[PDB]
């Protein structure tokens, strides 16, 4: 039933509003992706608020969690869309904005694009189910926390365990087989941290020199990155890993 709720609140597809009549310069591609991000952010917040248990957390905890994990959430969903739509061959940012080889090249971030595509390829290798995907996604929202703790730790800890339990539910044949599956899926979750570190680095860099580099960011994103950046730079956040 918790999973049925996840399927119900899963956001609808978000379009980039991209104009293919324009040249695909790095400036336009990145500004276009950031505009898409702003629209996705709206969907993400509405989603977080509908998650059983999220509301129970303090308002500052809800805000902190979203700002620390939005990049992981969007990159993870990107991996899923790319998996279901292109079997991991292209990056399906949006129905109207699919990144092929040419776009990855002109984006100036080919390496990050391949890092994101690798997530999609892991979905392929593991044949991740929609249910596993949904549970894993919630876990990402709950896997980057303040080193000094949350105001609703008890509630947070409770919520996290419930969703981890839900994941094992989605996973469940043989017990050892289920254990192996949990091992593999959580390895994928842990792998998001290093990827996101690279995504955020380029995000903060272009954000800081937005005007100079002509890379536009919507206000929906500017507000969040403005506050998040110093917190991350100061090293206030830590990951909640599943493996050594
Ligand atoms: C959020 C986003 C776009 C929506 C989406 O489905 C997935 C992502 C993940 C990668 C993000 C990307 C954009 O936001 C543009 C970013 C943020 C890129 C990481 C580097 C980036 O290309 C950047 O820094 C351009 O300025």
């Amino acid at each position: 039933f918790l999973i049925s709720i996840l399927e119900a609140i899963e956001p609808e597809v978000v379009y980039a509003g991209y104009d293919n009549s324009q040249p695909d310069t790095t400036n336009y591609l990145l500004s276009s992706l950031n505009r898409l991000a702003g629209k996705q952010m709206v969907s993400v917040v509405k989603w977080a608020k509908a998650l059983p248990g999220f509301r129970n957390l303090h308002l500052d905890d809800q805000m902190t969690l979203i700002q620390y994990s939005w990049m992981s959430l969007m990159a993870f969903s990107l991996g899923w869309r790319s998996y279901k739509h292109t079997n991991g061959q292209m990056l399906y940012f949006a129905p109207d904005l699919i990144f092929n080889e040419e776009r990855m090249q002109q984006s100036a971030m080919y390496d990050l694009c391949q890092g994101m595509r690798q997530i999609s390829q892991e979905f392929v290798r593991l044949q991740v189910t929609y249910e596993e995907f949904l549970c894993m996604k919630v876990l990402l929202l709950l896997s980057t926390v303040p080193k000094d703790g949350l105001k609703s730790q008890a509630s947070f800890d409770e919520m996290r365990m419930n969703y981890i339990k839900e994941l094992r539910r989605a996973i469940a044949n043989n017990s050892s087989q289920n254990w192996q599956r949990f091992y593999q899926l959580t390895k994928l979750l842990d792998s998001m941290h290093d990827l996101v570190g690279g995504l955020l680095q380029f995000c903060f860099y272009t954000f800081v020199q937005s005007q100079a580099l002509s890379v536009e960011f919507p206000e929906m994103l500017v507000e969040i990155i403005s506050d998040q950046l110093p917190k991350v730079m100061a090293g206030m956040a830590k990951p909640l890993l599943f493996h050594k």
